[PDB]
């Protein structure tokens, strides 16, 4: 039903940033919650289609620790 | 009572960035929840008076194709 | 509980940038819904942890209205 879930880690298809799922919103593909960050580094909620985001393989980002952290702390919250 | 509509593509008035009204928060104008593309193209959700905004003429936008699917997606979610 | 309140403007411990909470989310300490302008100046949504803010001790901003009129704002609704 949902290709990705709540506190997974994502990358945007197209610009590469690593973001969070936070949330979905269903009713062809759902859109998605998530918390991404920018050039800068702004932890940023963004709204995307199910086709711009795809898995991230990497669980440790030593460059971009806060994001580590989040999905740590969603996947309890 | 409401300037602008949700689902109604707007304009930052200054920075001139493309967006979509996704919501509205009342109580002398109101605020509104716009997702809007940056420069490098993110929809990122942001918090706009409604002095900052003005109403987007063009249906169409080859360019930003996620504006219009998010547009018409919202127009019936 | 909680070093940080609901309308207080903040900025990034790191980046800089300012900013009003808007929201808080609880359980070691909690993150915060705060809208941040960025490079561009969008008052872009974003979602920090505790550890990543500062207080802001200006109440004037001339350069940055926005986030005066939304600090403002925000502390009566």
């Amino acid at each position: 039903a949902s290709k990705f879930g709540i506190g997974q880690q994502v990358r945007h298809s197209l610009l590469g940033y690593l973001g969070v799922v936070v949330d979905i919103d269903p009713v062809a593909a759902p859109w998605y919650h998530v918390v991404m960050e920018d050039d800068n580094g702004l932890p940023v909620h963004t709204y995307l289609a199910e086709a711009q985001l795809s898995s991230e393989l990497q669980d440790e980002h030593p460059e971009q620790p806060s994001m580590d952290e989040l999905a740590q702390t969603i996947r309890k919250q």
